[PDB]
DNA sequence: GCGATCAGCCC
DNA sequence: GTGCTGATCGCA
């Protein structure tokens, strides 16, 4: 049964009412510049589909997006509110963002449109975007009679889905963190991508000529040391010319066939001089079509700039993902991939990057919930948690701890964190499980109001049917009462580390939402560019750079008070690189 | 063209 | 523990 809405050719007055489901239609991915193909407006006076071109260029249509006063709801606000800006066009007034909405019930549900988020309260008069514009090579906007009912549709399900979800999340003690922390996040989000960061294009192409000779040289080396020229990018190939030709020891096998890993290949180097060379290749290769040739083909021609998009309703735990580019994985453990963020420069002349990076949050955060004496008496002497880590568990003094010794009671760390298990660590730390799970209950010796946090939240999961987080951010786990080991203990992982890894993601967006007020408060013309995990990426004038060695550590320290305090490391220079 | 595999980068 | 990308491969 078609639904019944007005094709308007001109907006009238009743289209402009103080509360209304909007959508503006953005339908290619990557919404940086792109093409709004439709609008529908659902209010108390009833439904209207509009003509971009129309409605974008009434001066009243453009004031009532840009009031503040009239409330509009909708399904991923961000993507409307950055391709408007694109426009010159503001998007005010966004009280409630469906896609957010459903992202905090359940982000297991990998809500992705309009329809996914209506089926969870048995809504289903409205079809998913695929089955509209169909997907791939395929992908095209319908002729306007499909699109125009396909828009009210969406705009209809989300004035009819606004109060049910507000209303479980209020069941759920959510509200706030959606209306407070996820919403006004979103907007600021939309202003870093629509900043996009400058790259300095010359210097990323002479690189890429150093590598490319360099990867030249060590092919042919490849080739003479194996006897013979093949495709080194394929673990297929490759594979044969170790495991068959050179008869180099299998010490791992894949699913397909032969392990060829980094890992693997640091073994087998002892037996033949390829390996090291197999090795370089995969090194040099990898920052060549990934951060060089990857990174250019995204850059905007005429600025020079990246426009990343924040995906704010992707992970399970609460953290942000970057797409084209990806700009939370940019090299710097190793010195020469570490070079490629020397690309990565201010946007105007005289101003620099400034960096913030919290200082093991995720310790700290664990501290707080498990109240753990030792571990919070640790953190508030501001000690080197990995050196007290190994004096602990190996029962030593600070003056006996071997660098060894912190490199495994550092890896002890992390597997905590991140779910600890007798089998991850002991492969991490190329050992036996008995030893792994040795280490491991040295820990909770030391720390037993970790280990009593850890069964307790195990526990605590198994009675609720999930784990939340400082802010209320929610994880079900169905999985920990499954009867298989493998299943059920990573459930058990999952319980664990979502509380840690998602509070300190809790933290930091509450953080930026504090510094961007503080920011604006100061009259500063700092502004945020990338946010990665831990750690907040700025761009400012020179003549501010005092001034945020102040501001910005103490408004990230103070973003929330755990037992422990919480500690900002920053640096700031010419290019991304030199924030250090 | 498209999806399964493999690999490797970050926190 | 959470992510995103690129080169191969054989399939359609
Ligand atoms: N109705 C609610 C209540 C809470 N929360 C989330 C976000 C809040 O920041 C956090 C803590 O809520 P509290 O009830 O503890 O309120 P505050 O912690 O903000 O105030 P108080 O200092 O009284 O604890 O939980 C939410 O989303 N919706
Ligand atoms: O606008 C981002 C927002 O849209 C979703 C779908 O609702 O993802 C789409 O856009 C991303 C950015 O280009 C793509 O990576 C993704 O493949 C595409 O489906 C949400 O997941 C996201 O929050
Ligand atoms: O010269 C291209 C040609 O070489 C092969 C093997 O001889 O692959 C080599 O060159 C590719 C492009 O740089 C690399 O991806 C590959 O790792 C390297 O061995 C052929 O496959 C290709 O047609
Ligand atoms: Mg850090």
């Amino acid at each position: 049964a078609k639904m019944a809405f007005t094709l308007a050719d001109r907006v009238t007055e009743e289209m402009l009412a103080d509360k209304a489901a909007l959508v503006v239609e953005v339908v290619e991915e990557n919404y940086h510049d792109a093409p709004i193909v439709g609008i529908a407006v659902v209010n108390e006076h009833g439904r209207f589909f509009l003509r971009p071109e129309t409605a974008l260029a009434d001066p009243q249509f453009v004031a009532w997006l840009g009031d503040e006063t009239k409330k509009k709801s909708m399904f991923d606000s961000k993507r409307a509110a950055v391709a408007l800006k694109w426009k010159g066009i503001e998007l005010c007034g966004v009280s409630f963002d469906l896609l957010l909405a459903a992202y905090l019930l359940d982000p297991a549900q990998g809500v992705d449109d309009v329809a996914a988020a209506a089926k969870m309260k048995q809504y289903e008069a409205v079809r998913p975007d695929e089955a509209v514009y169909g997907k791939g090579a395929k992908r095209a906007v319908p002729d306007e009679p499909v699109l125009a009912e396909h828009l009210v549709r969406k705009a209809a399900a989300i004035w009819e889905l606004e109060r049910p979800f507000l209303d479980e999340l209020r069941r759920n003690e959510q509200d706030r963190l959606l209306v407070e922390l996820e919403q006004p996040l979103s907007s600021i989000l939309a202003e870093m991508e629509f900043a996009g960061v400058k790259v300095d294009t010359k210097r990323l192409e002479q690189m890429g000529k150093e590598l490319a000779e360099q990867l030249g040289t060590v092919e042919q080396r490849i080739y003479e040391l194996a006897g013979q020229e093949f495709n080194i990018n394929s673990p297929k190939q490759l594979g044969v010319i170790l495991f068959e030709k050179l008869q180099l020891p299998v010490l791992k096998k894949t699913k397909t066939g032969y392990s060829t890993s980094a890992d693997v290949l640091e073994k087998l180097a002892p037996y033949h001089e390829i390996v090291e060379n197999i090795l370089h290749y995969r090194q040099l290769g990898k920052l060549q079509s990934t951060y060089i040739e990857g990174l250019l083909k995204v850059v905007r021609p005429d600025t020079k700039k990246v426009h990343t998009i924040f995906n704010q309703a992707l992970t399970q735990t609460g953290r942000l993902s970057s797409t084209e580019p990806n700009l939370q994985n940019i090299p710097i453990r190793l010195e020469e991939g570490r070079k490629i963020r020397q690309a990565f420069v201010p946007s105007e002349s005289d101003w620099l990057i400034f960096a913030a990076d919290y200082s093991q949050i995720e310790l700290r955060v664990l501290a707080h919930i498990a109240e753990d004496d030792n571990l919070m008496e640790a953190f508030r002497r501001d000690l080197d948690i990995h050196t007290k880590t190994a004096m602990d568990i190996f029962q030593v003094s600070e003056d006996e701890v071997t660098p060894n010794m912190r490199r495994q009671a550092k890896a002890v760390n992390f597997g905590i964190v991140y779910g600890i298990s007798d089998y991850g660590l002991a492969q991490n730390l190329n050992i036996s499980r008995k030893e792994a799970a040795e280490f491991i209950e040295r820990y909770f010796e030391s720390f037993p109001g970790v280990k009593r946090y850890m069964e307790n939240i195990v526990q605590e999961a198994k009675q609720k049917g999930y784990v939340t987080t400082l802010l209320h951010r929610r994880r079900y786990l169905p999985d920990i009462t499954s009867r298989n080991f493998n299943v059920r203990s990573f459930a058990e992982r999952m319980a664990m580390n979502t509380p840690i890894q998602g509070s300190a993601a809790d933290i930091i967006k509450k953080a930026m939402i504090d510094l961007n007020a503080r920011l604006k408060e100061e009259r500063l013309q700092a502004h945020l560019l990338l946010q990665v995990h831990d750690e907040l990426i700025l761009e400012a004038p020179k003549e501010e750079m005092e001034r945020l060695c102040r501001l910005v550590p103490e408004v990230m320290e103070q973003a929330v008070t755990l037992r422990v305090p919480l500690k900002v490391d920053y640096h700031y220079g010419s290019t991304w690189y030199d924030a250090k």
